[PDB]
């Protein structure tokens, strides 16, 4: 259940489904993983870092990113850059869906 | 004023402001580029292909993008993953705006 060049995925907002609808890889090539996260509210992740410059986009709900010098609150349709080796780490402050997309090296 | 790492940018629905806003880059950085292209309904762009896998996002609206054996109609929320040097070309059905990732190799 991945995607091969051509093919699509919606990415709409799960509303009610959040809750039954675990994260899933969109993609993984040898260039780019596009995956969907599902964070119900409340989950954390601890601060880490990818080689490759990366992007997180807030599907819907709210999510608070931090980042080196902020704390980002995101909300539906912010969209977050994470330059290579950006540390940052995240806490979901509603039911959150993430669309995040990672350059590998 | 591009995004640099730890930033955040809107990529909501245009709506009512889409024909009134250009198509932009969110970031240009060594490894990779985002940008917001903004379709006119009617605008096409004809076939072409880049070096590195990109994905093409469809934010509001519709569009039809070309693909090697395929004719795709993405709605709001649909995700297309482009492999590298996949041609294709676009055409917008309705006024759209599309959240365009490259990977620069």
């Amino acid at each position: 259940p991945h995607l091969s060049s051509g093919e699509v995925a919606s990415v709409l907002p799960l509303g009610k489904q959040l809750t039954q609808t675990p994260s899933a890889a969109l993609f993984k090539e040898h260039r780019l993983e596009v995956m969907r996260m599902v964070l119900p509210a409340g989950k954390q992740v601890g601060s880490h870092s990818v080689a490759g410059p990366s992007t997180i986009q807030c599907l819907e709900g709210e999510v608070e990113i931090g980042v080196d010098g902020a704390q980002r609150r995101l909300h539906q349709g912010d969209l977050l850059y994470l330059g290579a080796g950006a540390a940052h780490d995240v806490n979901a402050i509603t039911n959150t869906s993430l669309l995040v997309t990672v350059v590998l090296v």
